[PDB]
C-alpha cells in the first residue's frame, strides 16, 4: 500500500520544469526510478527518459506526479484521446503538485474516482531555493489513509507535508498562501516607491527594512535580491499573476471580499506584462522606474 | 555636549502614553530624572511651557500633527521654554509636513530637533528592543546616543531632517498592509471550507509571513484583540502615508485597500488592537 | 438566407427568464414561433429536443457552466441543430466559453454569433436593447431582423469574440459605477450631510450616467427589487477581472469594484446589485 | 441686503484664473464692477482692474469672491496683514468657490466670524464649459438668510443653487461629486484598456461606447476628446488628484471604507505623475499605452 520505492519506483511526471526537476532529483536519489512527458520533449534533465505522450507515460509508471503550469495545461494532458488518467491502474495514485482552481482539482478528482484512481491536491509552499533543498512544505488534500501512502515521496521533496483535509483543501490552502505571498511584495515595492519618491537614499532604505520585524524572511531575501537587481526566476511573474487571478477567481465564488489582493493582482499583471519571465519580484525594479520618472 | 545623565540629566516628556511611559522607566534605570506633562495631568508639569523650563532635553509622544501643534507652539507650549543649545526629539507619527514645521520653528529658538520615531510596538518598548528612526544632523544624532541607546536596540540613521518621519511611514505601510493581506487570506480560506485550527496552524509555518503578523495570528487565534496598537492609531498612520504618497504622486493600491480595511476596522472597534480585522473578515465570512 | 418569420419562424431558447422572456414577447408580436428549454420547467423537455424544433436557437443562460451543461453532448442543443442553422449566444460569458462554443459550432456547420445586450429589463420591456455582436458581416446581416426586434440598435463589435469583450466591457463601466457612487454617498453622509438633499443634489450633476441616476432614485427610497441581481452584476464583475488578467492589463478601479460587489452579493444575493447603497449607508450609521 | 448689482455692484476676486475669470464674465454682464487680485499680477482677462494685495483687493470690493488652488493658497490670501479678511468690514460676505478641505473650510469660516464677516463655502459642479455657459450647479453651505443674500450672484454664474446646509456643507458635498467625477474616468479609461487588450478595433470602440446608457454625459465628452487625443485641460491632472487626496483624506478622519475611490486616487496619482498640466483624462492615454506596451 505505501508508494515506498520497493513497492511503487516507478513515478511519472506530467511536466517538468523548474519545480518538478529539482523533485524528481531528490527521488531518484530516495531510490525511484524517474520518467517524464511534456509538450515539448524537452526538459533541464537530459538523463531523464522522455515519453512521447501523457497516456504513454502513464502506462509505464506506478505513481503520476502533476506539475503543470495552470488548469488548460492539466486538461489537454490528463483528458481526451491521449490524456493520462485513462493510462493509470485502479488502485494507483496521482498526484497533482500544479497550482489550479478549485474546479480543476474536483474535476480531476471526480474523474479519477471514476477510474478508480485516487487523487491527491498536493501543491507545494516553497520555490526552487527550497525544491533544491527538499524543504517544500505540503499542502495536501485527500484521506488520511491516502497521504500515508504517498508519504515515502513527499517526504523525499519535502520538510513538512501538511494534512489540510480532504479533497480540494490543498488547492485551497496553497491559494491562502499564494495571496499572501503575492501582495507581501506589491505592499513592499509600494513602500519602498513612497521611501524613494520622499527622497531617502536607496542603500539606506533597503538595509534599513532588512531589520525590521514586520517584513517576512521570503520578502527580505527578494528584498536583498532587489537591491542587486538580481531578478533571475525562482517564482517568474507569468506564474504569479495567474496564482493571484485562480485566488480572485476563488474569491469571487466564494463572495469574500478581498480588496488588498485584488489590489495586488493588479500590479502584478503590470509585472507580467513589463517582464513575463523574470522573478515575481520584479515589481520592485518597476515601482523604482516609476518615482525615476 | 553628548546628553548622557551626566551632562543632561533632566529628560522632559510631551506626552505620557502606553509607549512613552515603558521609554520613561528605561531612561530613569539608564540614570536619568524624568518629567512629563500630559493634557489629562512620575512627576507631572501644568503646562507644556514649564515642562521645557525644568528639562534639559525635551521628549515629545503625541499622537497626530493636531496635538504635537498645540503642545509645541503659543506661549504655553514647549518651545518657548526651552533654550538655545538644547534638543527635541519628536518620537510622535506625524506627517512630513509637521515634521518640517517642526524643524524650521525649533531652529528660530536655537533648538535642533530630531524627527526620531520608532518601529517596534509596546512588548519591544518594554524590552528596550525598539528599532529608533531618526532624521537629522550626524553631530546631532550622536548627541542623542544614550537616549536612543536606553530605549532601543539599533538607531536607523535615516538622512537629515525628516528623513525618519518618511522612513516610519513606509514601515507603517508594510505593517498595516501585511494585517489587511493575512485577514483575507485567512477570510478566503475559511470561506472556501478550510478548517479553522488547520489553517492558523498551518500559516505559522510558512515563510511568507512576518513575524509581526504571526504573532497576530496567534492573538487573534484565541479571538484576542487586546491593544497592543490599536486600530485608530494604525488607521491615522495609513491616513497620513496615503496623504504623502498623494502629495509625491506615486501610485500605491496595495497600501490605499488596506487603508480602507484599516478605516473599517477602526469604525467597528477603535481601541481594539489594528489586528482586530483578522476578527471583523471572520465574521463576514460566517 | 435573412432569419424572417418567412425564412425561420420558430425560435427556441435555451435559457427562458428575466430577459429572455421579454425577448420572447417581441419576437412573438414580430411573428416568430416561441418555444424554450430550461432545466426547471411552450416548453421542450432536452435541449436536444429544443433544438430540433427551431430554426434558430438564442441562447440566454447565467454561466459558462449552464451554457456548456445545455450545448453539448448527445442531450445538447447543437447535436440537434442543421448545418447552415444559426445560434444567437446572448449569455453574458467568458471569452474563453465563447470561442469554446464558437468551434464547436463550426463543426456541426453552426454559426455561431455571441450577442450579448447591454441594458436590463426595463429596455428588454420596451426593445431598447444594444445588441453588442461579434461575428461575420453576413452572419450579422442575416440575424437583423431579429435584432431589430429586441432592440433599438446592433453595434457589429468585431469577429467572433467581439461581442463577449464588448460586453465585458460594458459591465465594469456599470459595476464600479454604482460602486463609486455608494462610496461616495457615504462619505456624505458621514460627514454630516443631510441625505435627502444628498440624494437630490446628486440627480442633478452631469457626473453621474442616465442608468446610475435611476439606481440612485430607487435607493433613495430603500427599493432595490432586482432589474440586475447582485449575484449576476458580481459574477459579471468576476467575468471581467478574469478576462484583464488573462490579458495582463491593471484595472485597480474595476478590481475595487469587484470586492465591494462580492460583499453585495454576500448580503443579500437576489436584490439589485444597487442594494450596495444600502449596505453602505448601514456602515456609516453602524 | 440681497447683493443684487444694484445695492453691491462692486465683485472683487481672490484669484483669476480659468473658472474665475469666466465667472467674472458673466457677473459683467448681469451689471456687476470687477476687480481682481492675483500673486502674478494677471489673469487672462486684461481688461479687469489688478489689486496689488489681497487686502487691498478687499477694500475697494462690496463682497469677495475667492478661487484658488488649494488649502495653502487659501491661508495665503487669507490670512495676515496684507489677507482678505483685513480689508473686508463688517457685515460683508466672503464666497469660496475653490475646492479645499473641510479644514480648511471650518478654520476660514472661524477667521470670518472674529471679523464679522460671513464665510459661504460654495464651490460648484462644472467645468471651463458649464462656466462659459453659466451652467454650474452652486453647492453652497450657510444660512439660508446669508445664501438668500448671494442668490443673484449665484444665478449670473449658475443654472442652480443647492443649500447643502449649514457652513461646511458646500465643501463635503463638492468632495462627494469629486469622487463621482475622478472615479468614473478611471473606471472608464481602465474599461477602454481592457478592451484594447482585447483585440477590439479602437475606433469602434470609442464609438460603441458613446452609444451606453452607463456612462455620464460628462465623461462621454471625455471620451470623444480623448478618442482625438485632447487633452487640452478643461480641470487638469494636477487639480484632480489634489481634489482625490482631499476626498481620501476626510474619508479617513470619518472611517468611512471607500476602496474604489482610493484606488481610483491612485490611478490619478500616476496620472499627474506623467502630465501634471493636461486634463485629467489624460488617463485615457496613459492606459492606451500601457496596453501598447
Ligand atoms: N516557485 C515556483 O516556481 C513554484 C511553482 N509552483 C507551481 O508549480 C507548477 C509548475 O511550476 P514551475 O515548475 O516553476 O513551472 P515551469 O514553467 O518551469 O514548468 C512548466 C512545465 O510544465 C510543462 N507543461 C506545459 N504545458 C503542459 C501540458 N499541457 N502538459 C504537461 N506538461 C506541460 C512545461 O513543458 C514545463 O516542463 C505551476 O503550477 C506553479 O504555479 C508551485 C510552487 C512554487
Ligand atoms: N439585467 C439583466 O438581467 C441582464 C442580464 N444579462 C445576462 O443574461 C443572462 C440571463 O440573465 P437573466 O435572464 O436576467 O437571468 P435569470 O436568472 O432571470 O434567468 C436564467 C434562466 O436560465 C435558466 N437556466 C439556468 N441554468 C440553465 C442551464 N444549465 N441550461 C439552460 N437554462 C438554464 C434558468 O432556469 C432561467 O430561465 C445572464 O448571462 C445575465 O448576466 C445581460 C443583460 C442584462
Ligand atoms: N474644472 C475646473 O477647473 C474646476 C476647478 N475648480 C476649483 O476651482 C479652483 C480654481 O481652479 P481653476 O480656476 O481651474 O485654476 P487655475 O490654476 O486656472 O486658477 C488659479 C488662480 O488662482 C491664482 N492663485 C494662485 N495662488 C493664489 C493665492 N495664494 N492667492 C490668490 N490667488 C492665487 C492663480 O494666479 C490663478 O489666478 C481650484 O480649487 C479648483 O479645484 C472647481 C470646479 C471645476
Amino acid at each position: 500500500q505505501i508508494l515506498s520505492p520497493e513497492n511503487a519506483p516507478r513515478i511519472g511526471f506530467i511536466g517538468f520544469g523548474a519545480m518538478a526537476s529539482r523533485m524528481g532529483d531528490h527521488l531518484k536519489t530516495a531510490g525511484y526510478t524517474i520518467s517524464a512527458y511534456t509538450p515539448s520533449g524537452r526538459s533541464p534533465s537530459p538523463s531523464v527518459p522522455m515519453l512521447p505522450t501523457p497516456l504513454a507515460l502513464a502506462k509505464q509508471a506506478d505513481t503520476v506526479v502533476v506539475c503543470v503550469p495552470d488548469d488548460e495545461a492539466l486538461a489537454a494532458s490528463m483528458y481526451g484521446e491521449n490524456g493520462a488518467l485513462a493510462g493509470m491502474t485502479k488502485g494507483s495514485l496521482l498526484i497533482n503538485t500544479s497550482s489550479v482552481s478549485p474546479e480543476a482539482t474536483a474535476t480531476l478528482y471526480e474523474a479519477g474516482q471514476k477510474h478508480g484512481v485516487v487523487v491527491l491536491d498536493a501543491p507545494v509552499s516553497g520555490s526552487t531555493p527550497e525544491a533544491d533543498s527538499a524543504s517544500l512544505v505540503i499542502l495536501v488534500g485527500g484521506d488520511k489513509d491516502d497521504v500515508a501512502r504517498a508519504a515515502p515521496i513527499f517526504d523525499a521533496i519535502g520538510k513538512l507535508t501538511i494534512h489540510a483535509g480532504p479533497t480540494g483543501s490543498g488547492a485551497r490552502l496553497k491559494l491562502v498562501i499564494n495571496g499572501i505571498m503575492g501582495a507581501g511584495l506589491t505592499t513592499l515595492a509600494e513602500s519602498v516607491a513612497y521611501g524613494l519618491s520622499a527622497g531617502l537614499d536607496r542603500s539606506m532604505l533597503f538595509d534599513a527594512l532588512d531589520q525590521v520585524a514586520v517584513i517576512s524572511p521570503h520578502h527580505k531575501r527578494k528584498l536583498k535580491a532587489a537591491k542587486d537587481g538580481n531578478f533571475a526566476p525562482q517564482f517568474p511573474a507569468r506564474l504569479m499573476q495567474k496564482d493571484m487571478r485562480l485566488l480572485l477567481d476563488a474569491a469571487a465564488r466564494e463572495a469574500v471580499p478581498v480588496p488588498t489582493l485584488a489590489a495586488a493582482t493588479q500590479q502584478l499583471s503590470l509585472t507580467r506584462r513589463l517582464s513575463p519571465n523574470e522573478d515575481y519580484s520584479s515589481l520592485i525594479r518597476v515601482m523604482e522606474k516609476i518615482v525615476a520618472n
